[PDB]
């Protein structure tokens, strides 16, 4: 299921999961820590905004990590 959005748009975790190749854990901290997450998460899941992957990418992605 190759689905393409935009950076505004509503991701889940699996994608997350695909995108990054991490878990879940790192995942919420990580996005966190890259400009807190704008996702629409209510009860402890929901929709992701990909803008947060954008936006944490964007600091693994500098410091490159690995």
């Amino acid at each position: 299921m190759q689905h393409e959005l935009q950076p505004d748009s509503l991701v889940d975790l699996k994608f997350i999961m695909a995108d990054t190749g991490f878990g879940k854990t790192f995942i919420y901290d990580r996005i966190k820590s890259g400009d807190l997450p704008k996702a629409k998460v209510i009860h402890g899941r929901a929709r992701w905004l990909y803008r947060d992957h954008c936006e944490f990418k964007n600091k693994l992605l500098s410091r490159a990590n690995g």
